[PDB]
């Protein structure tokens, strides 16, 4: 699973999330980076809200369901203390959810972003359950990506406990983009390789950004670069389902609009976030915001998103 | 859109939706009665939350922004006053959008306190209740006001049931759409509702689970032509049924759910036996498609 948030250079969020979903699973299995409010969440400031907020998830797909993990912690981040309200947020509304009493285990990681107001404040971190998760986060300023192997510390358990890092920043045209390629074990071996795609996502969004562009189109590029990558279990070299095939999951939030899009099962198409992003840009032109199996696909490819048929399946 | 919410005798609750969707709409639109905390929610009383709650919504195809909405009123319902609060919840998040919910509340004193209660900014909306101990199921049409616009003003309505010796009784709920009033197919929606209630509390009375008795409900609901979800639904821009229904047990907190499935005559008991199989690597939850089609099929469930 692969996922980006960014905040423009006004405090306007957005997030992503793009996933190949569990190997081997049946067709026709939707996860949670399909799902409103589970695999992303994107809000910008407003009456409630005194902070635009950006969330998007990864790990166990189904533990990230049931608890609705990307717009709980969206709603945490209201609270004054980022740092503080993320830590008990995957402690208690996550690890300890009845919703997921029964599991042994419970595995997750997500990155966050929170902005306010002309100089903007951004905060940002990342925190997880899994032994490791692989992000990479860079501003329109310091013109230089950072990647980062965040790691348990010793002594911890993978399932039971937390880890938790981040920062802040302050920001024309500028902004700030926040990626994960992953979170789960880690290799050391394709750990450079992990790096170097956060690397990349985290530029791309960037030049969207120092283009003018909005900020689902900057987190949209972000995705592309992070699903093109054969390592990644996201667009091309997604898990293969039982049938041996690919569906992929993804979806994406605006802040400012509140409009969500979302494509689940999705086979045949190069990069699934943009068939997602698409249909929340004619959504802001009653509109479909997801779109499964065949039909997202033939949607897709009559809004002219590249598509490769050979590897779209039909069954009957 | 049809739905139903369950108490069992012991306080579990469960609750239960499933739509047919928006007419002529594109092939492959999954909406909210397929996905979690938005088309159903149930959840029993816990260290956070002091009333069992059960939630079904109904929606006319424009979902609400930041709005997950069963889950919402689950959640607003742990609150003192339980009218209250659903007025609230639908007030700040309605008005203008078309929906309506059913949803009960019950706590322990052993008697159970059963508070249920339907709300729709929609003209008109069919509801069915019915305890095991009363026997015999009521069936009514909600209405704005005189003078009301729909999308611009909130009915709201309910009762309180008492049910107690804890036997196998229960108490049941169900809708049978929220949307514009029909003279016309006024009696054929009380009557399946009717029938829906009947079942439920059938179910319940012969000792089984509370997700069996709102999959028993919604049955019946989807088999009547009349309402919009499984035979009859909306067929898509295509010409073709594509549905979706979800279900959730209160106690176990477990789900399942089918969205865009062909050729299946109740979509409702895919959904049942997908939460029945998570009972038992975590199994599929929500299946979409063909896939859900072959998985139905695979188990056993009639096609069409
Ligand atoms: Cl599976
Ligand atoms: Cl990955
Ligand atoms: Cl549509
Ligand atoms: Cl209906
Ligand atoms: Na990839
Ligand atoms: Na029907």
């Amino acid at each position: 699973t692969v996922g980006a948030v960014v905040v423009d250079h006004e405090g306007n969020v957005a997030a992503a999330v793009s996933s190949g979903g569990l190997a081997l699973k049946h067709p026709g299995r939707v996860g949670q980076a399909a799902l409103y409010g589970c695999g992303c969440w994107a809000e910008n400031t407003g009456a409630h809200n005194p902070y635009s907020t950006a969330v998007s998830t990864s790990g166990c797909g189904e533990h990230l369901v049931r608890t609705i993990l990307a717009r709980e912690c969206s709603h945490a981040l209201q609270a004054e203390d980022a740092h503080q309200a993320l830590l008990e947020t995957m402690q208690n509304k996550f690890i300890s959810s009845p919703f997921l009493a029964s599991e042994d285990g419970v595995l997750g990681g997500v990155i966050v972003l929170r902005s306010c107001r002309q100089t903007l404040l951004v905060e940002f971190l990342w925190s997880h359950t899994t032994e490791s998760m692989c992000v990479g986060y860079m501003s329109a300023q310091d013109g230089k990506a950072k990647t980062h192997i965040s790691r348990l510390p010793p002594g911890a358990v993978a399932g039971q406990s937390v880890a938790i890092e981040g920062g802040v920043c302050r920001l024309g045209s500028g902004g700030f983009v926040l990626v994960h390629a992953g979170a789960g074990y880690h290799s050391e071996s394709k750990a450079k390789e992990y790096k170097h795609v956060c690397k990349r996502a985290c530029q791309k969004a960037i030049e969207k950004l120092q283009a003018g562009a909005l900020a689902t189109d900057a987190v949209t590029a972000a995705l592309v670069e992070l699903e093109d990558s054969p390592f990644t279990n996201a667009g091309m070299g997604s898990n293969l389902n039982l049938l041996g095939e690919i569906e992929c999951d993804a979806s994406i939030m605006d802040g400012k609009s509140l409009n969500f899009g979302a494509v689940g099962a999705l086979s045949g198409i190069k990069n699934p976030v943009s068939v997602a992003n698409r249909l929340l840009c004619e959504g802001q032109k009653i509109p479909p915001c997801f779109l499964v199996g065949e039909g997202a696909y033939r949607w897709a490819v009559d809004h002219g998103i590249p598509s490769c048929p050979l590897e779209h399946h039909h069954h009957h």
